[PDB]
């Protein structure tokens, strides 16, 4: 009863593409309910991503979303772009404002083009640029009132964070799932950095876990492996039957932990 | 609930750093290969400075890993070999060249009880004997079983360390069994890592040990995917010795099979590192 | 053992908040030297803290504003902090507001708390607009968790404190409350109504429980039994009520932080060491 | 909301605990005239409150046992409540242990806490069987949630407990903990070791954390990490350690009594105000 998403971003090295392909595979026999990959202006720009998005499609069938943002476009190149995304069968859109226009904008703009199946981005610990939590929970249900059909969470690594917004998210009458977002860690100087430019908590017995492995990735993969696999146990005991995987581009790690949700080729 | 009782538990296992001893046991490898492997671990585990280490039965490995490392290394020995003369000459040698701890078993005439009682008659040795949560394959019942060790250690065992478990609940059930037969030795969970299930489930069946459905699920499907076995093992025992440490166990005896890599894991989330 | 479990999570959490916590301090304008000698000790005490702002109180219908003034100067020189005058619009018209306020940004006070202040016309709203059009203030209001007394209704309260917001007011502070749920039940009826300012609870660290009660009538806010209970039998033992006070305040804040909370208001009556105690819990330390 | 809806409950069970804890307090003999007078201050005052019994500590290898019993007596004439001394077996004969008993049997002494005392031969165990064989002594033993530190086991430790209670001990007060779910599981260890007395909870409420730190150190009781932090930078405010303490004190308190202790005994170090306020919180008031 546990649906899975993979999240992937569009690789930038001959060595990354490889890894990339292979994954794709190994994930793909888990017949995930979607993949999604991501977007840089600056790091691939939006034909990169198009390109992985088609390349997933044409190689597994499967139902992928691009992350379209709205940042430096306007609003009549984000019709067209929409426009031949559908035409080309690509009918899921991760709307995103960026790295003008809020993501709400481009959610009526999409659902304007047509009956996309858009979801938008929700923040647990708050969006950094907020002017409040109450603003921030106020725009999510503002995206979700334009036609988004779910939220998926930045990672978190205190579970009770996701857990609080979570009721929050249905006190405020907002009635879509709340898909967390799981960052699997195998590389902690990395999500340490992704953690304090979001502003998303790292529990000191996390940081302590990780201390003294700076040049040991065997027993941080175990380690953050363990620390995965113990999250997705207590969100699934709470309730939540969708899970959405920030795999940056690996396979090993996710694919283990949907292995422990019972998710099995 | 479920959240913040995770919560607490890891942040306890997070305060248990530096108090939490730890043993390695070890088996005489077979082929050349084996040998490497085995000597790496040894260079790799030793950084963790177990309280002691071990070897399955032998004397010549004892040697070379106390002369590598200078790590107490007690030898396995048992009496389905030879002759309780040959054992006085045989023990009588160990404690004659620094080996002081000894690992007592009856082996796969006299039993494990008459053992210690003999090495005590021959040294004041550290005597360490075998405990059986889920009951010994040839004991009459789970109470003679209890009484046996008892007797093994009234005669001298001043450790008992366990058969591996799966089942925690079976663990700390026998734990406290023992205490209200007035067994005054730790009862040290022998912990074994499982990376091939095949293996496992093969070992268990020989022992006794039962296999809970929840973790013959946990493997099933992964005959030919050594990657996720490893990491859904390595989670299997993070999560046990996390349980155990928090009901106040504080030692742990690892069933390496001659490999590193896990039990060096295991060890980080307790604390214990280099 | 859930409850013990409950606690040593609570408490790590709480630890772990350390450098993320605002928090604001409200003052009353000393009556006599004795008082004079305590606030400005307490001032320097808690400006240790590093307060987002502080704040004094002015009474409406008192004819005592010079006073509030006096005391808000005194602060900003003596500790560079930003310091809020109270100003009430009950017992004055808005020409003479308008005077005050212009006074007030022309003396570098740009933040002020807005309020109507009880009968002996305006209501808050219009003060809010009034100083609006005078200049950007930073402007903070008055919020209910268990309603005003003279509101009609719930509604009409929670729709009084969006007229605020709406009007201009960027922050919104409540009455103080000894009753944690009905904060968080308001917090979620305040998104509900589209609010979209942080709802920052006003905390009352109680170590004389007659003066407490005496205010918690008044203003229509409820005393739990178990907190009555607590009180009980020590009218005349200072220091039990202070350790017991300390101890609902600190276990407040704690349950606060948990669900998201990172702004206080104490109300310290012009005494620094329960609150500074208490925001030494929060992580919040010189 | 979760924490908030469990700590109302918490907070109103104990309320309705009045009437039902146990109290006991544990003073040492005075060093200085200055500590002679606070102590009898506190004597006064924690008398107030009715406790089952107190306690006063020998220390062992002293040497100065006298001023244990010479206060006791003063105690006793002055208050009339039980006195017990502690009295330790580590550095005395049998013979002069039985001389002692004797004479504290016939000083109207029936209450003795029974310990062995550290090293500068026999157990505390021996002690509680040679006390019986003089007299029929209330007994009580030391526990350690935490293990002795010169335990071979934490199992040895655990047959070592119910080696006292078989030899006469009808009480077992524990070493003081700040982990509470130590305590929790050790109470269930020992009724699956078949020990069938009450094991009453020594509490240490903590106003030097410095002092309170050299002393677990020295007993291998941990300190969480959250409570490190929560003494981290007070080390000259005495103020904010005495509330910081209380509440960590409080809330240990109440969560025991929830789990359904009913009997604590402070360990007061001669100080009455911070035990005092843990009492009244237990509903253990004058
Ligand atoms: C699951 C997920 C996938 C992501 N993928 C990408 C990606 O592929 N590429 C990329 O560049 N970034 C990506 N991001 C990040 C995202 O782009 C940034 O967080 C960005 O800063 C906000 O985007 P958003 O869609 O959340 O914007 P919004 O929802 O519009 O919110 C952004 C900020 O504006 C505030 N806000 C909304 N409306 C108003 C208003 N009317 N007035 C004032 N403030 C307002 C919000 O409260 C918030 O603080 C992703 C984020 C998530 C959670
Ligand atoms: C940590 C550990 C390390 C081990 N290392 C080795 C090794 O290096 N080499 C090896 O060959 N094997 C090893 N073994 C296995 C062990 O040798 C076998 O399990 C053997 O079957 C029993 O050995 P024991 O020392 O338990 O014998 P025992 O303690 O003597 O007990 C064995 C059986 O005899 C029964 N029993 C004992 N005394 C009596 C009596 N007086 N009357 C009736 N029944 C009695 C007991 O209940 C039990 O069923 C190890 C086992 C463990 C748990
Ligand atoms: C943090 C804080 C600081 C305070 N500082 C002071 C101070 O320094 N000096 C002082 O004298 N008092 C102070 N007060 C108290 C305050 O002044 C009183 O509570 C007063 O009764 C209402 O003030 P208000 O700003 O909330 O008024 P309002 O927001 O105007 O509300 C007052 C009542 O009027 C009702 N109401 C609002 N608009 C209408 C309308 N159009 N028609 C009919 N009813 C309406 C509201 O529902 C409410 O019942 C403070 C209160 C708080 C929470
Ligand atoms: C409530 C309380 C009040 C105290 N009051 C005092 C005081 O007034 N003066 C003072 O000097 N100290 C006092 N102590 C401390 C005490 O004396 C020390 O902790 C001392 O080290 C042990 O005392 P015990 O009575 O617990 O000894 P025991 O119960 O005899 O235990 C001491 C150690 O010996 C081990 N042991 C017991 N029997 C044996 C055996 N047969 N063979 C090998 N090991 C054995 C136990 O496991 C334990 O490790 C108190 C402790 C507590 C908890
Ligand atoms: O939403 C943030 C997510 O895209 C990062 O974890 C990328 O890895």
């Amino acid at each position: 009863q546990i649906n899975v998403s993979f999240e992937f971003f569009p690789p930038r090295t001959s060595e990354m593409e490889q890894t990339l392909w292979n994954s794709i595979d190994r994930l793909s026999s888990l017949k995930p309910k979607f993949v999604s990959v991501t977007y840089g202006a600056n790091s691939g720009e939006r034909d990169r991503t198009h390109s992985i998005i088609k390349g997933i499609k044409d190689r597994t069938g499967l139902e992928a979303a691009p992350h379209l943002t709205c940042i430096d476009a306007t609003p009549d190149e984000l019709r067209t772009i929409a426009r031949d995304y559908w035409n080309n069968g690509i009918r899921h859109i991760v709307a995103l404002r960026g790295d003008e226009m809020y993501a709400s904008d481009l959610v009526t703009l999409l659902k304007e083009v047509a009956d996309f199946d858009i979801s938008v981005a929700a923040y647990p610990e708050v969006h950094p640029e907020a002017k409040s939590a109450q603003a921030d929970l106020l725009n999510l249900k503002r995206k979700v009132d334009a036609g988004a059909n779910r939220a998926i969470t930045q990672f978190f690594f205190d579970v009770e964070s996701y857990l609080r917004f979570r009721d929050r998210c249905v006190s405020a009458g907002i009635d879509v799932e709340i898909i967390p977002g799981i960052l699997p860690v195998s590389n902690f100087k990395q999500a340490k950095k992704l953690a304090d430019m979001t502003n998303v908590r790292i529990p000191a017995w996390m940081a302590q876990m990780f201390d003294g492995l700076d040049d040991d990735a065997e027993t941080r993969k175990l380690v953050g492996a363990n620390i995965a696999m113990d999250m997705v146990k207590i969100l699934s005991r709470e309730g939540v039957k969708d899970f959405h995987f920030y795999t940056l581009n690996r396979a090993e790690m996710s694919y283990a932990i949907c292995h422990t949700l019972g998710v099995r080729p």
